[PDB]
């Protein structure tokens, strides 16, 4: 496995160097000793195991007008079941916003299992906290002031809990800024561009896989790579994974961070509305970066 595993209790400068190199080379890495309670990660996975085992009577409560929603605008934050492209569906996703944790938002979350709201609220807070630490390591690697992304660029925090039914014998960037993913079974693969080859991202049940989204690829002016990754169906196990997809509010304007831009390293994208990007990203799957192709410049 060539995917870096970065221990967040090493000396501070080694963390920054390792994260920086991973962001430049792959756009994907794993973190361990990351400060999120292991007992909470286990409880959250147990919550989704139970949720996906509930009977139809419960699951229908998350299916607007009798069927799962699609990832299409407007992308609401209330909890809903989603599907995304059929295969030989292939994936059920429970998704909802998590930030800020409002009463009206929490009130849309599952009531069963009865621990869902307490466990997943605590998990959201912890995963967010860790996500903001990692962005700050990225700030130091890019030479940006700490806290640069602690604003509307991280205003939206979508939890996407995925269930992949087994089959005996899908690639994308995430369009947002940064994603943390918890898994405990093989199935996640990263595209190694230089070989045009898919490789396994080893499942470490107490680690988080960190992958950079298209928005960060653009804002770093391609100093950092976004991760192109996919999931292959498990031949034996139903697989569950928990993604926390953090990024801009839909009222944001995305552009290469001006402080990174020079005469020698000009901007590679013009500014665009995130909401306009989001529409293309969700609709046009003709290429991985179709969402940002209309904004490319200096090529
Ligand atoms: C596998 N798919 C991919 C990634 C997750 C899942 C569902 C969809 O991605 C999203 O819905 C996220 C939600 O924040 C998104 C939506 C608009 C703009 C930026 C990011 C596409
Ligand atoms: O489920 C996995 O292991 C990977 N999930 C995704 O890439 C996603 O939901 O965007
Ligand atoms: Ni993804
Ligand atoms: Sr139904």
């Amino acid at each position: 496995n060539d995917v870096p595993i970065i221990d967040l209790q090493q000396d501070h400068l080694l963390i920054v160097q390792q994260i920086t190199k991973a962001c430049q080379d792959f756009g994907l890495f794993q973190v361990i000793n990351h400060g999120v309670p292991e007992k909470l990660m286990v409880e959250a996975m147990e919550v989704y195991k139970e949720f996906f085992a509930l009977p139809a009577e419960e699951k229908e409560k998350f299916q607007p007008k009798g069927e799962p929603a699609k990832f299409e605008l407007p992308l609401e934050q209330k909890a809903k079941l989603y599907v995304e492209g059929e295969r030989r569906y292939w994936k059920d996703t429970l998704a909802h916003g998590c930030y800020p944790l409002h009463e009206e938002l929490l009130n849309s979350w599952p009531e069963k299992p009865p621990t869902y709201r307490d466990v997943i609220a605590k998990y959201s807070v912890e995963v967010r906290k860790l996500t903001m630490r990692i962005l700050d390591y990225i700030c130091e690697g890019l030479g940006l002031k700490l806290g640069y992304f602690d604003n509307e660029l991280t205003q939206i925090q979508m939890l996407l809990a995925n269930y992949y039914p087994s089959c005996p014998d899908g690639g994308h960037y995430d369009g947002n800024l940064i994603t943390l993913l918890q898994q405990d079974l093989v199935g996640l693969q990263q595209l190694i561009v230089k070989d045009d080859k898919w490789i396994a991202v080893e499942p470490i049940p107490t680690a988080f896989v960190v992958n950079l989204g298209l928005t960060l690829k653009v804002m770093s002016n391609e100093k950092f790579e976004g991760s192109i990754h996919r999931v292959v169906t498990h031949p034996i196990r139903n697989r569950i994974s928990i993604g926390t997809l953090i990024g801009p509010d839909y009222s944001c304007t995305i552009e290469p961070i001006k402080e990174l831009i020079s005469q020698e390293n000009p901007p590679l994208y013009k500014p665009y509305p995130y909401a306009e990007f989001a529409e293309i990203y969700l609709s046009d799957k003709s290429d991985y970066d179709a969402g940002v192709k209309p904004y490319k410049i200096n090529q």
